[PDB]
């Protein structure tokens, strides 16, 4: 899941295809777009929501075999993964529904934060080495802007 592309264009469109059992729609909705927003704010970047397949990032919430080769493992494990940028299935974000997806602090994952690591992949970011950075490799839930001034870097590096 590791690319060396970057978007062509910076008004990127994407698509909820599917929801999680876990929230109202509503709420993922808005989840999604409050993640797109971090990225949007400190870039030329733009995010709106289409209903066509023809969207640059398509979302939707899977278990287990979900299409591409890498199946989600159920419950922990996999909460996700996006692919870089590029046409196609590049650029999608996928989530794991055999996960609890919630917000703020209690149990489960943070949709937010796990969406906005997502969509940092989606636009063609790399893990980061910064343990308090939204691109760190391990989920770890805490308060506070979720961009780093390194995930800040990294995306204006690119766009
Ligand atoms: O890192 C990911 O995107 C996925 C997929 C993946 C697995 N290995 C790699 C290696 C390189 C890129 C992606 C992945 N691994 S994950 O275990 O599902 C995972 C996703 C998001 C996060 C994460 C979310 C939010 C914050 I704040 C920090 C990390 C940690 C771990
Ligand atoms: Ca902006
Ligand atoms: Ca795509
Ligand atoms: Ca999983
Ligand atoms: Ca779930
Ligand atoms: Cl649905
Ligand atoms: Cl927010
Ligand atoms: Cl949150
Ligand atoms: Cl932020
Ligand atoms: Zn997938
Ligand atoms: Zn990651």
């Amino acid at each position: 899941f590791e690319g060396d592309l970057k978007w062509h264009h910076h008004n990127i469109t994407y698509w909820i295809q599917n929801y999680s059992e876990d929230l109202p729609r509503a709420v993922i909705d808005d989840a999604f777009a409050r993640a797109f927003a971090l990225w949007s704010a400190v870039t030329p970047l733009t995010f709106t929501r289409v209903y066509s397949r023809d969207a640059d990032i398509v979302i939707q919430f899977g278990v287990a075999e979900h299409g591409d080769g890498y199946p989600f493992d159920g419950k922990d494990g996999l909460l996700a993964h996006a692919f870089p940028p590029g046409p196609g299935i590049q650029g999608d974000a996928h989530f794991d529904d055999d996960e609890l997806w919630s917000l703020g602090k209690g149990q489960g994952y943070s949709l937010f934060l796990v969406a906005a690591h997502q969509f940092g992949h989606a636009l063609g970011l790399d893990h980061s080495s910064v343990p308090e950075a939204l691109m760190y490799p391990m989920y770890r839930f805490t308060e506070g802007p979720p961009l780093h001034k390194d995930d800040v870097n990294g995306i204006r590096h690119l766009y």
